[PDB]
């Protein structure tokens, strides 16, 4: 059974548009998105569809690139670090729910390395 997906808007949360957040969407997210390993990460896990009834019993802070993309597009974040934390949560969830060697973990490992390459240098404010 599925929990609500993470929020992509929150009227009482302060918004900010920064060069670094613009970069995270235009370059970081949209480059990862096109990777051949991106597809398991482009939407919230559907435990009913994917037959993973154990997923949300294990993962308590769900995150995915679909959610991140919407947050960036909706100006949800205050700064780039907040968005980077969502990416780190997404990767960490994968490692927690699975185990070393799994096909999905090999995918997360490759995307995480590409992610780090991209955020190594960010634009200035
Ligand atoms: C769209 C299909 N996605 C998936 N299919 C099979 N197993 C998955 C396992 C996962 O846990 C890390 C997962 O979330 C990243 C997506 C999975």
């Amino acid at each position: 059974m599925n929990p609500p997906p993470p929020e992509t808007s929150n009227p009482n949360k302060p918004k900010r548009q920064t060069n670094q957040l613009q970069y995270l969407l235009r370059v970081v997210l949209k480059t990862l998105w096109k990777h051949q390993f991106a597809w398991p990460f482009q939407q919230p896990v559907d435990a009913v569809k994917l037959n993973l009834p154990d997923y949300y019993k294990i993962i308590k802070t769900p995150m995915d690139m679909g959610t991140i993309k919407k947050r960036l597009e909706n100006n949800y974040y205050w700064n780039a670090q907040e968005c980077i934390q969502d990416f780190n949560t997404m990767f960490t969830n994968c490692y927690i729910y699975n185990k070393p060697g799994d096909d999905i973990v090999l995918m997360a490992e490759a995307l995480e390395k590409l992610f780090l390459q991209k955020i190594n240098e960010l634009p200035t404010e």
